[PDB]
Protein backbone atom coordinates (compact mmCIF):
# COMPACT_ATOMS: atom_id res chain seq x y z
CA UNK A 1 0.00 0.00 0.00
CA UNK A 2 2.08 3.19 1.55
CA UNK A 3 5.76 3.36 0.99
CA UNK A 4 7.71 2.81 3.78
CA UNK A 5 11.32 3.46 4.88
CA UNK A 6 13.67 2.19 7.10
CA UNK A 7 11.00 1.61 10.13
CA UNK A 8 10.00 -2.07 10.58
CA UNK A 9 9.27 -3.96 13.43
CA UNK A 10 11.17 -7.43 14.53
CA UNK A 11 8.88 -9.43 16.85
CA UNK A 12 10.45 -13.09 16.27
CA UNK A 13 10.60 -14.10 12.20
CA UNK A 14 11.09 -17.82 12.02
CA UNK A 15 9.30 -18.80 8.38
CA UNK A 16 12.22 -17.09 7.28
CA UNK A 17 14.60 -19.70 8.96
CA UNK A 18 11.84 -22.24 7.57
CA UNK A 19 12.22 -22.02 4.55
CA UNK A 20 16.23 -21.07 4.37
CA UNK A 21 16.61 -24.55 6.05
CA UNK A 22 15.75 -25.70 2.07
CA UNK A 23 19.34 -24.84 1.50
CA UNK A 24 19.99 -28.02 3.15
CA UNK A 25 24.02 -27.70 2.00
CA UNK A 26 25.78 -25.45 4.58
CA UNK A 27 23.33 -26.28 7.54
CA UNK A 28 26.18 -24.39 10.00
CA UNK A 29 24.98 -21.26 7.86
CA UNK A 30 21.98 -21.47 8.44
CA UNK A 31 22.69 -21.71 12.16
CA UNK A 32 25.21 -19.33 12.56
CA UNK A 33 23.72 -16.68 11.02
CA UNK A 34 20.31 -16.61 12.93
CA UNK A 35 21.56 -18.36 16.34
CA UNK A 36 19.98 -20.27 18.77
CA UNK A 37 16.95 -21.16 16.00
CA UNK A 38 18.11 -23.97 14.35
CA UNK A 39 19.44 -25.65 17.78
CA UNK A 40 15.67 -25.79 18.98
CA UNK A 41 14.47 -26.37 16.31
CA UNK A 42 16.55 -29.83 15.27
CA UNK A 43 15.37 -30.58 19.13
CA UNK A 44 11.82 -29.36 18.61
CA UNK A 45 11.10 -31.49 14.74
CA UNK A 46 10.56 -28.98 12.57
CA UNK A 47 14.23 -29.71 10.64
CA UNK A 48 16.32 -32.91 12.24
CA UNK A 49 20.31 -32.96 11.08
CA UNK A 50 21.74 -37.03 11.41
CA UNK A 51 23.52 -37.35 8.16
CA UNK A 52 25.97 -34.45 7.85
CA UNK A 53 23.93 -31.46 7.17
CA UNK A 54 20.30 -31.12 7.86
CA UNK A 55 17.38 -32.50 6.62
CA UNK A 56 14.27 -30.76 6.40
CA UNK A 57 11.20 -32.77 8.72
CA UNK A 58 7.05 -31.55 7.69
CA UNK A 59 5.50 -33.13 10.36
Amino acid sequence: MLKDYHLKEMPEMEDEFLEYCAKNPSYEEAYLKFGDKLLEYELLGKIKRINHIVVLAHH
